[PDB]
């Protein structure tokens, strides 16, 4: 059947904003996963997992009699999709069980790993999410094999449909770079927001870049892709060597024996895929990646044998039985055990990317340190494994259960505890009036609270107004935040704060994070008052202020808005049209299309634009909260054309006289062009809509102000 | 960006079931359009529409100074997409304002028509939907030009995204027949459920079939497409001649002058399209279809001139200025007015399809009668226009406002009014006990109520259990309904009913329609008891019994389920896979994916399959309401394979011994294969889910039993 996407493949896609409806969710609307998990007997789940590790099923026999390696790979691929550029991917939604990730070639045979866990999932039911279970199973694998983990937090609620993620534009799985849809340009520059080298890989190609078995060149791709997943050199070497202490790869025969991936398989396969025609199709005959490497002499026990082998042999380029490039130890004895036959042993083997840890000069230094000091290795791996598996979970207030590590880590963007009474409703009213009497304008108040709260992204639950990080580096100097104006507003608010807190007894005080949001609330109330409407904007205290020393400046860079349609801002010239970037930002904000539309229309007439641009400011009563944006955009008396100077700026002229009335960008005019957005604009631009517009605007403002408030969850 | 659809283009699409969520809807979840409409000053709206008719706008000047013909076309296109095969399309959701219909070639320049209406839409706001407005505007056009309409009902709630409809498989707009995705096969057989001859047409090609200007062959296409929109010969001739009493076509220059359709136009076009480079682009220079025909000597006044011209001249084949085939009256004088120049007149002209009304022998007779008896023409057209514009609105209980016609019409599937006391809860308990004491089984009770209720479709709100039409022709003889079993159940229920009604005082009685539903309820209650659960099923009385003479047998044929996955039924071999048909049916039933899943699982264990088929009956306790379907489907101890006899039937055998345990169809096994469906099955097949399964099943059972209960709305 031909679809709208077929006919108009470049039109903007609003359905990304309408996922995750209560319709698609089988749980009740009252289901609260955290409440279910907090009653789970986590110790009993772990005992069942521990038993499973050595309880081989004949339809996918356990290598060495132990599933630990397979489950550690499963948990590392679950977390491994994560990109710091947008926070999308990672383990936090259990997305490995849905398309497309369930069928990526790098996830081959993890369908078998997830199937092994269904009996446990079935026993415990809604009290443990798939998303938590995947991670927990990798921790229990590690523990079962003698490795002491750093801890574990539950709280990843399950999802029920695939996430909308840009994974690249290639139309061929595993396409080598340089094709018509190349994700590389320039001197091997990977396009943002991607974090893998080929479509359907986790990070890099285990043979080498585009299959070229050079460990030095492979190291460049390892470093780049791992940096794009928020991991530095130490963390990288710890993770790779740590993982490859366990288990083996599977390449016993030619890959042409392996059938359809799960989404393409027949119905009788009941959710599994890569059925193999080679010998038994499993166990000793398994084919997953096509490589056939076993790294250590004890694949089912933690050791420091990865580095002993890496450094204690010289390495020779060879081929697996599937034809893939891999390496074998020169002159070595057969000291590695076979996975099924106790009478067979094998020579040490390595992947090209393993040898990167010895041949790249910066990795070599760390690998050597870890080789000489395996206690340092164990500690770095444990910390990195925790970070890997929790990086998308958001603030530590979301972490559940009895194994949460107490140590506060800088990557968590930590918020200090609140240890004093909070302001009440009367205090909030007094502080709003003080803010308004200071002479700060609606535009200043709204702009500053917008800037603070709108760093949030639901993809990894980073950002938001909690922390008052807007006053710190690097946020205070981001161009979108209008540094000189921001500094003047923050100075006035800090004076208000000092005076209020100095007057209290009993230790009550207000944080600057709370006052920034409260001040934005006073601005919106004042704009409504300027329009003739008395409203109260809701406000919930309890935010705290983080220090510079608790803020990783380099990690914060990815939260910089380089495109923020809500402030009609674009930092420079992109390939993707600005309206597509607006929709992307609304998705990260967790907004629907109606929420996006109301919010943008109001912000324009409040004076939220960066630099006080007139683009889209379709009103003659700026700083009054009215539906004027919609009424004027919809006025057929105005004709619009692109300017000669700039095809992305439009002039609106009176159709009859030619007089200039307005200017706008693509982000403004999309609301009058897109057939779904225009239909929303019509509702708010109708003669009966002023009350509705104000109410809906206040509701979406308060939603944005509270996005990171998992302390009130 | 590559999407799951790109990778796996034949996968099933569940997002059709989660459309129309409260997320995409700008109105609050409590908004009730019926209540808004009932307060609308409909008389004021009509006055504004009357004024608009002759208020010409310079950007799309009114032909003959009067927009009436353009608006009649606009309303007839809004209604004209309707297909009786599935009830999809029609005017009832205002879908002409969204993709793809806003940009269909046959809808060219109706974007102008809808834009002219925005000021009225703006003024009245939420109190009149677009969908009602398009139809009311067509009514007012007719009345303004001297034609008295049969009536009008409001109540068509607006929708906020495109409907998921199969419009065909062609990838080229307007593709002629016989291509790689031909909608025709055999002797000009149109594929169900399509009701138009080419992609992006309303019904037929105005030049003739595939552009061949043969009026006799065109008549065959007219008759077939109109029948597939629920219109017979009389209604068809009345509609065509009636419409073509007004206005004109537009084909002033070559079609190569017309630019992009609205969904392809640039952002500056602000929602309009088909911008023309021919002369002024508009008015006298307009190009819409490419034809240039004006039918009558008074295009802005109702007249009997259509048939005078059709019969009073002989016709010669000619070309419009765009090169399209049309007809001109041989030897006629220049009697037709020009739309813009008072000094110009034109000869009478006709479309091929107009000439069909004279040259097809069965139409000719009707046309002549209308020519000779113009009052019969006026009456037929009035009634057909009402039917055209209301055929998708459902039961008369949904009709709102002060212009609703009192006359009850056969195509409304009318239900008699209830004029007696209804049964109360004590009566309901006594009747359930009687049903259970009669010896009717769970399987019999559930199957019969399912058969009665599940004819409903939300596309045109036809069908459902109200009316007890399951006892009448043709429902009582449908193969899916198991005619011999149905007859035995109905005979026992009618004897129960006769005995209850014969014992009452006052006028209290129970309809058979209510008793069928009630008896189904007692079945479900008994099945829960068989499983150890104490469950009360909600029941609402008030259904009435329709007569045979109130049940048009030919119109009822389209509700026949030829595929019903809920009863594992397929009437024959189709090209579309059965699991796609299941999803299609769930959409017509208004079900979400979780509802479809829970419903199907329960029906299988209750014995609702046609012919007592064992396929999907994954339980050892049939007629007990348990989650066994899910627990057994998910058991990895069973391996599944297609049979040699039949690739659509699957055997599930013990993995270790090979012993046969179950058989299933595609509909059954999709729940274990599709990655989304399997995620829902896992919830219900978990150890903690039995009570949830029961309660969710009772909820969705009750939902289906009430689909058509617009008397309680
Ligand atoms: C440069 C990064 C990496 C590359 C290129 C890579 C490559 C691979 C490949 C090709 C396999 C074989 C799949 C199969 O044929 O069964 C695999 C196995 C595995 N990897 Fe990695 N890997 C990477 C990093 C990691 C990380 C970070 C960890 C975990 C901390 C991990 C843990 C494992 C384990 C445990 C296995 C064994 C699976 C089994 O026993 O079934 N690897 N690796
Ligand atoms: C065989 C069925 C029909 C065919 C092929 C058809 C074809 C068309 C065509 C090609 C146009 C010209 C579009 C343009 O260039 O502006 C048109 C105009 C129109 N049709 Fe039809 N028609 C059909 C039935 C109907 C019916 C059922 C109605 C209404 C009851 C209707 C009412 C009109 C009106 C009022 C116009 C004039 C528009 C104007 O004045 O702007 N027609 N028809
Ligand atoms: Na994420
Ligand atoms: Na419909």
């Amino acid at each position: 059947g031909t679809s709208n996407r077929d006919w108009w493949p470049n039109q903007l896609d609003l359905s990304i904003l309408h996922r995750h409806s209560s319709l698609s969710d089988p749980m009740g609307k009252d289901f609260n996963y955290a409440q279910a998990f907090e009653k789970l007997d986590l110790a009993a789940v772990k005992r069942d997992l521990h038993a499973l590790m050595t309880t081989s099923q004949d339809w996918w026999p356990a290598d060495f009699g132990h599933y630990g390696g397979l489950f550690i790979r499963m948990a590392w691929h679950s977390a491994g999709t994560y990109r710091t550029a947008d926070g999308r991917g990672g383990a936090g939604e259990g997305q490995q069980r849905f398309a497309p990730l369930n069928s990526w070639p790098d996830n081959a045979n993890l369908d078998k790993a997830r199937r092994l866990l269904f009996p446990i999932k079935q026993k415990y039911g809604r009290a443990i999410s798939w998303a938590d279970l995947l991670i927990l199973t990798g921790n229990v694998a590690l523990e079962s094999m003698g490795f002491k983990t750093f801890g574990f937090a539950g709280g990843r609620a399950d999802t029920w449909e695939p996430e909308d993620v840009y994974w690249g534009s290639e139309k061929i799985w595993l396409e080598l770079s340089g094709g018509p849809n190349s994700r590389y340009s320039g001197d091997r520059q990977l396009e943002n927001p991607l974090a893998a080298v080929q479509m359907g890989l986790i990070y890099v190609n285990p043979e080498g870049p585009d299959g070229n078995p050079d460990p030095v060149a492979a190291a460049r791709d390892i470093r780049d892709t791992f940096a794009r997943m928020a991991m530095n050199d130490e963390e990288t070497v710890a993770l790779i060597a740590g993982g490859h202490t366990f288990g083996k790869t599977h390449g016993a025969g030619p890959a042409s024996n392996v059938g359809a991936e799960p989404e393409a398989a027949g119905i009788e396969a009941q959710g599994l895929g890569w059925k193999s025609a080679y010998r038994t199709g499993k166990g000793a005959d398994a084919i997953t990646s096509g490589l056939e490497v076993t790294w250590t002499t004890t694949p089912t026990q933690w050791s420091h044998n990865f580095f002993e082998n890496l450094f204690g042999y010289e390495w020779e380029l060879t081929k697996s039985p599937a034809g893939a490039h891999q390496w074998v130890a020169k002159g070595a004895d057969a000291v590695i055990p076979d996975a099924f036959d106790p009478s067979k042993k094998h020579r040490p083997t390595m992947l090209t990317t393993d040898l990167s840890l010895r041949f790249d000069p910066a990795y070599e230094k760390i690998s050597r340190r870890f080789h000489e000091n395996p206690e340092q290795f164990a500690d770095a791996f444990a910390r990195a494994w925790f970070k890997l598996t929790h990086r998308d979970m958001g603030p530590r207030a979301r972490y559940l259960g009895p194994e949460v590590p107490a140590e506060v880590l800088l990557w968590q963007d930590p918020i200090p505890a609140v240890d004093h009474p909070l302001i009440d409703a009367a205090d909030a009213a007094e502080l709003k009036a003080k803010v308004l009497a200071s002479g700060l304008t609606v535009s200043q108040l709204v702009s500053t609270a917008w800037a603070a709260a709108s760093t949030f992204r639901g993809s990894d639950k980073r950002g938001g107004a909690n922390g008052a990080r807007i006053r710190l580096a690097p946020q205070k100097d981001w161009e979108a935040n209008q540094p000189e104006q921001l500094a003047a507003v923050l100075e006035t608010l800090e004076a208000i704060r000092t005076a209020f807190n100095g007057a209290q007894r009993g230790g009550k005080q207000v944080s600057l994070a709370d006052l920034i949001v409260l001040a934005g609330c006073a601005g919106v109330e004042q704009a409504a008052k300027n329009a003739g409407h008395a409203v109260t904007v809701p406000f919930a205290p309890g935010r705290a202020d983080a220090s510079q020393e608790q803020t990783d400046v380099e990690s914060m860079a990815v939260l910089e808005p380089v495109a923020d349609g809500f402030r009609n801002y674009l930092k420079g010239k992109y390939r993707v049209p600005a309206e597509v970037l607006l929709v992307d930002k609304a998705q990260l904000l967790t907004l629907s299309a109606p929420e996006m539309t109301v919010l943008l229309g109001g912000l324009r007439v409040l004076g939220a634009n960066v630099g006080q641009s007139r683009h889209g400011v379709f009103t003659a009563r700026e700083q009054a909260l009215t539906n004027d944006f919609f009424v004027n955009l919809l006025d057929m008396g105005t004709e619009w054309k692109p300017t000669a100077a700039d095809a992305d700026v439009f002039e609106g002229r009176d159709r009859a006289t030619g007089e200039l009335k307005w200017t706008g960008t693509r982000v403004d005019l999309v609301f009058g062009s897109h057939s779904q957005l225009r239909a929303l604009a019509e509702v708010y631009g109708s003669a009966d809509a002023q009350e509705k517009f104000v109410r809906d605007f206040v509701a979406v403002w308060n939603k944005v102000m509270n996005l990171d408030r998992f302390d009130l969850a």
